[PDB]
């Protein structure tokens, strides 16, 4: 073999600069010739460094590994596509126009279900003896089942409930069972909670500009859609099997050929005729290009391969980034024309950048009516009313200008800089109160 391409590692460190995720690792696989690109720290505290060892939540590329299981399943003769949820969930009831409805398997497959979103603030969030069933039960569904492809990280939360039923086996045996031990990823797996995994990354994200540490949760029942551990030799490993089945069993030779089958009945728009399978996306434009993002609140990946070139790619960061979601079409761009696009923008840092001018706003206001106050019972009790009196409406606000969103899940998401917004703005009507008050 040769050197690792030097305008290829230009790109990630360019991109990482511009993410600025504390570790990125990325490997690239062109016909047995892997690149690999391991770049930063883990844990920015105790400054340690991001090696091959190195563990990531996979984000919704954990839902290739619940998807293909359920097409083992499938390919045993142990579940159909076409079956019934309520078989395998049978206190999950869904409700469209006020009837239950009938889901099939194949709609939480391929998001035609019409679960709301706010379902997954519902299942991100732990709840120790609450199944899946319980927690979706009388759902209303925003359309009919099939009607539509709308992605909802949720459904995949609803085929690990099937897989643990139909199994009898926890989720985390199924697909060590059926997964990483027929393949060799002899370090990936899928978690039951918060329990200390050796070698994970500590998860970062955005707060008054820089990384901040920041601890998210990890509830079980979510496991199936975000929270499957893994390392770059191992999607090394998952990539490599995905390309060159030959070696495989047959059924999970023939389990992986169905899970790269979108679904092509549903209405696709002017713009995007992408295809959804078994937790891939469907590109025939300079394809076959099959994708999928990861996005955690403290983790973001990617992955795409372009199977008739031999191309594999994967990236992983210990930070949510767009710049990382985007990072496997700027590196395949660049293996197919050698050129790439400018760095995309971040939602999170917009939204960081807007509440640090806002904060300062809001400190530049407060000053502004403390020195021009200083210079200069009923007093203490009405300039502590209204304060909490917009506390209160600022606590209420998210759960009315859009039902099923709540300041919880705000947190979780937003830049760390979230919390600055409610007590500048409540700190703001103290001091004001306060300063009507003299
Ligand atoms: C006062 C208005 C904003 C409060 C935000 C909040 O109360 O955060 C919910 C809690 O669940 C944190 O996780
Ligand atoms: B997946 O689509 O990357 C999914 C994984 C997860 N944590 O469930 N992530 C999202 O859908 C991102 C939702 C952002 C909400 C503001
Ligand atoms: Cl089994
Ligand atoms: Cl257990
Ligand atoms: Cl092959």
């Amino acid at each position: 073999i040769g050197a690792q391409d030097e305008r290829l590692s230009t790109l990630i460190h360019q991109r990482m600069q511009e993410a600025k995720v504390p570790a990125l690792s990325v490997s690239v696989t062109i016909k047995g010739v892997r690149q690999r690109f391991v770049y930063g720290v883990a844990d920015v505290a105790s400054q340690k460094a991001n090696t091959l060892d190195t563990v990531y939540e996979l984000g919704s590329m954990s839902k290739a590994f619940t998807g293909l299981v359920v097409q083992i399943l499938i390919q045993e003769g142990r579940l159909r596509q076409g079956d019934d949820i309520i078989t395998y969930l049978p206190e999950m009831r869904l409700n469209y126009q006020g009837k239950p409805a009938s889901l099939t398997v194949a709609d939480f497959l391929y998001h035609t279900s019409g679960l709301p979103f706010s379902t997954l603030a519902r299942l991100e969030n732990p709840m120790p003896g609450s199944a899946v069933a319980q927690q979706l039960r009388n759902e209303n569904l925003l359309f009919a089942p099939g009607a539509k492809f709308s992605y909802a990280s949720a459904n995949y939360d609803v085929l690990g409930a099937v897989i643990e039923n139909v199994t009898g086996k926890t989720f985390t045996e199924v697909i060590a069972e059926r997964l990483t031990q027929p393949l060799g990823m002899s370090a990936t797996v899928a978690v039951k909670g918060d329990e200390i995994i050796v070698n994970k990354a500590s998860g970062y994200k955005l707060g008054f500009g820089k990384p901040v540490l920041f601890h998210a949760p990890l509830a079980r029942n979510h496991v199936p859609a975000a929270y499957i551990h893994s390392t770059l030799p191992d999607m090394e490993i998952w990539i490599d099997a995905w390309l060159h089945r030959k070696a495989l069993p047959a059924t999970l030779r023939e389990a992986m050929s169905n899970s790269w089958r979108g679904n092509s009945d549903v209405p696709l728009a002017a713009d995007n005729r992408i295809l959804y399978a078994s937790g891939w996306f469907i590109d025939q434009n300079q394809g076959p290009y099959i994708s999928h993002g990861g996005q955690n609140p403290n983790f973001s990946s990617c992955i795409a391969l372009r199977p008739d070139q031999q191309i594999g790619i994967v990236a992983l960061a210990n930070m949510n980034s767009n710049l990382i979601l985007q990072l496997c079409a700027d590196i395949d761009n660049y293996l197919r024309i050698g050129k790439y696009a400018d760095g995309a923008g971040d939602a999170i840092t917009a939204t960081d950048t807007l509440f640090v001018y806002l904060t300062l706003l809001l400190c530049f206001w407060g000053a502004v009516v403390v020195v021009r106050g200083a210079f200069r019972v009923r007093d203490y009790i009405i300039a502590l009313a209204v304060p909490g009196l917009v506390a209160a409406m600022l606590y209420v606000a998210p759960g009315i200008l859009s039902p099923g969103l709540d300041w919880r899940f705000i947190l979780v998401w937003g830049p760390s800089s979230v919390l600055a917004i409610p007590f500048g703005i409540i700190l703001l009507a103290f001091v004001l109160t306060l300063n009507h008050q003299i």
